[PDB]
């Protein structure tokens, strides 16, 4: 079956970026022209996958849903779950088992910034996979900081450590992640590590583990803003600044997605546009009809 | 009597910035590395205000008592005030009618941005003045856009026009305002404007009609940041960590400008720091103390 | 055949860019880590072309030797041409017609830089093509810029204007270019135009009539960084910047493309990085073998 | 008497921002809108200094001389001489011994880009000082890389150390030296360092010794950028750069500083301006007229 169902992990306080998050969302915090939600959110568009449940914090939640609502507008479908507490990634299938029911389902965080050429293409092997997973590498300069998929001499992924005091590689595994339905019972039985969270990297090393596990490879081509700090966060800014403003077009623009895949028709995206004239983001969207 | 009262209008719907704005309100986001109102908020605690009142929508008026609360923990008592609808920011006196009394009251906009080192230097006059107004003008590209004030060979000030079609100089009027009880009653007999609203310009005019109007110039030294549009506030945020990062310091920091101005002291800086402690914004305070 | 052979037209006095081309030619202006002509060079050298023409300005050519030499260090035959004036794009072929010979060439300018996922495969068809001719065509924000090409209801390219007053489209030409041995004698015959130029849209012009022009679509993942003003020219090298910082990977970096595509082997990158063993480049190099 | 001799130190290697200095001159290389050396002179002009001895290496000095001419566009009047081999900055002197003749000097490094409104009238009194030296003390984090100077209780220079390993305080002293005529004297006495170099903190230990050590504070409203490799580089750029387009002013603009302070008038800058008038640097000169 094909991956039609998708969760975005839109969690977290985000004590990482105070006093900034202290006031709004992470995944609310505008990249840009557009709150980060969507370049995430796009992701799961160009991967054809409408049906989404966004798990958000108690708090945030609700705003979220102001800011995206059914997602009808678009074509999609958006549900939304709370999250009591972050306690760890995996915990979004747990959090959301009914959301998926007996369907293959991919994973995004809501901070996982992509772009780059053939993402869609990138994904395609990751959203018709039967059974088993796939997870994408990214070179970073600082593996430690994330989960490091290992290489042997011959190419394929031999093993995924979290946070590596000495990574085996310069290949991290990125925010974007694709399950078929095992992975509910996976992360149901999955037992809280050291942080006291349910590791993401756990239920991939099962998978990696029953040779089951595919690690996409994404070339220096692509580019994985980082969103962990407060320069990061403008340095992402300023390059999708750049490559829009250059090109006149938006990067991870929702509509446009929606628009151009068939989720909605033009007259759909001028009952968008029409309230909000305003704006460029408006003005943007009626140019594209 | 040295003015001890200032409010910060920070409500509209700032809808120019959708979608970013659509479940957070303008002056929530952020400019780098702390939110927007973090700015307009150190102008006045600079100006040695401490007795604040920030207006805003009824949607967003509680969102910012959650994120400041009552300003205690900064040697501050943070007053908040909800306004029906945009009328003007001269309704700021209306609204704030209570809270000035027969106090002088100044007024700084929540998305407004100040930046200058001598700009201290330059409020302790306006929150010197025995009677009458005053204003701080900027020179700017876009006169048309703000409100202009037009300038004598002599170097004073002459006239005052809200958006004039055919500016009479490129020294716009800021979002900066200093005033005396005589303000409340004529916010009270304004009339609404082309626009419907209590132009803050009405109030500043007639102040000149009086000869009760000063104009504090911000010299080649200054920076007033713009903030409406998904460029602008980028290219605020870029100027605010370019200068942060390169000075070696914190741009409109309340804490920083709460010890520093002994508001608060050591100890209380370092309890603050805590849930700041994961990035340079807590860290810096704590190598401040 | 494969092309093979290359020229880098990295002329022009610069006059835009003063006075920063005043003192350094454009084209050595450092975008980041490395110097602009390197972006160009790197593209050729993962179409595979070694045999590379560089045409550059009487004063700037030597600047350029003394740089890159005969290339020989990076597996690489690099010969030089002095334009003594910039008459035209075109002119690159009229001053290496000796260079380019019975073989197809490809031509750069030596601002054109280029970063995306697949950079080879998007020039694998060009660089096969038996004859004819590719451009490439990517959407940007001023058309009127360059030579836009225009598509039918079908979206097959079937029209190129210079510069147009009214863009048929928002597709415009890039600076890399591939064709066939007949571009010389094409060129050859060209007049200048109203700008006085041999304009490259002629000589492409040409090659569509008789339907040997194929215009391969870049697509918005791909990053076509401006090099026109001095703001754009800090935008690319922040954009350069954000991917490498981010990666520890260097983009366009001609020493390791050489020693992947195996142009050079190990021993020699240790040759050509121990002068340099006492800077970043140098480390960045070594660290690769 | 009033300083007004002074030294731009641009030697160098410059092997730190390989590739990018292999062909250029550090000096010559752009800091956003104009070339770097545009700053050391922009900050003596500012100072009232309009002799200049600019000292290149050899290959390196022509370049300047081509770029800046006797700069009597200007009202300057530039020299030039050559270093040999970058023996140390106290070697400036023996190498101007000439050029200074019996009057006081100041030094400036190439490299050295200073920002600041009050920075003028800071200099000034370095100007003035009968006799004596006047050196420049900023708070970097990363002092054992510069000469740092001591202040005790009081705040005053009790000790001066070149790069100390356990700094005695976070303040550096800067590129820029205000010297009175006995320090030529002191160059041709001074004695190789440890790395074989005649060391300017040698030469500012006896003016302090003597109580004729002056120290030109530098604020948080300054801001003194760094140039030496490409990450500083490309910072710096992004620091002017910020600051023009915010503030609507040009940073350390030779033409600007030259007709503001009356050494050319308003002929003499359009003329200036026109080869420049393709871009903002030009307009900037043309509007300001
Ligand atoms: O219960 C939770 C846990 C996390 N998050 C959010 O998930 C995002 C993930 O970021 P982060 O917490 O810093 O990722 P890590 O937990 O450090 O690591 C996981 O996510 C990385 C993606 O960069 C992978 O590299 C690692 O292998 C994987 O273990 C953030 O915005 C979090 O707020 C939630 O919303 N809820
Ligand atoms: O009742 C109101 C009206 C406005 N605003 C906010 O004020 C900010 C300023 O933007 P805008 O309302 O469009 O500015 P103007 O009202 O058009 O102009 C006023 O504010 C300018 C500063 O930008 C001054 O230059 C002008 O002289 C002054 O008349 C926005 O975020 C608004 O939401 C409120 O909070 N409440
Ligand atoms: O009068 C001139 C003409 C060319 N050049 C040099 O030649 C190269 C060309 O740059 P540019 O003048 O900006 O390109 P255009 O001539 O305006 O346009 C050509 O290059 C564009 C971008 O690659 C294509 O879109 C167009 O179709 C093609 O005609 C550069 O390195 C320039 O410095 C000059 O210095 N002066
Ligand atoms: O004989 C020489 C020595 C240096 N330089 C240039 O001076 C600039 C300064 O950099 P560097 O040589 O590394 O400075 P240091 O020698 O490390 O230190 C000196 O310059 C510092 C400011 O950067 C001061 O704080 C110190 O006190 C002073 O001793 C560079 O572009 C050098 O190429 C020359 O041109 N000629």
């Amino acid at each position: 079956m094909k991956t039609r169902k998708g969760i975005i992990l839109a969690g977290g306080s985000g004590t990482r970026l105070y006093p900034v998050t202290m006031a709004v969302s992470q995944q609310l915090l505008p990249i840009y022209d557009k709150p980060m939600i969507y370049y995430p959110l796009s992701t799961l568009m160009l991967a054809g996958i409408r049906d989404i449940l966004i798990i958000s914090t108690p708090q945030d939640t609700p705003r979220f849903q102001q800011l995206l609502g059914d997602g009808s507008q678009w074509g999609l479908n958006l549900q939304y779950k709370v999250q009591p507490s972050p306690d760890g990634l995996a915990q979004a299938f747990i959090i959301g088992e009914e959301f998926i029911g007996h369907d293959d389902c991919a994973l995004v965080l809501g901070d996982n910034i992509f772009y780059g050429h053939d993402l869609p293409k990138l994904m395609e092997a990751a959203v018709n996979k039967e059974s088993g997973a796939t997870v994408f590498a990214y070179h970073v300069n600082d593996p430690e900081r994330y989960g490091v998929v290992e290489f042997d001499q011959a190419g394929t992924a031999v093993s995924l450590e979290e946070k590596p005091l000495q990574p085996k590689s310069n290949y991290a595994v990125t925010g974007l992640f694709f399950y078929d339905n095992s992975v509910v019972e996976m992360a149901k039985n999955l037992k809280p590590s050291a942080r006291g969270e349910l590791e993401i990297t756990d239920i991939n090393r099962i998978y990696m583990e029953q040779g089951r596990l595919s690690v996409a490879m994404m070339g220096r081509g692509y580019a994985w803003l980082d969103t962990g700090t407060h320069q990061s966060l403008i340095e992402a800014s300023n390059f999708i600044a750049t490559i829009e403003e250059r090109q006149g077009l938006k990067v991870s623009c929702p509509e446009e997605i929606a628009f151009r895949k068939n989720f909605i028709n033009a007259q759909q995206v001028i009952e968008l546009a029409g309230p909000l004239s305003k704006n460029d983001y408006g003005k943007y969207l009626l140019k594209m009809v």
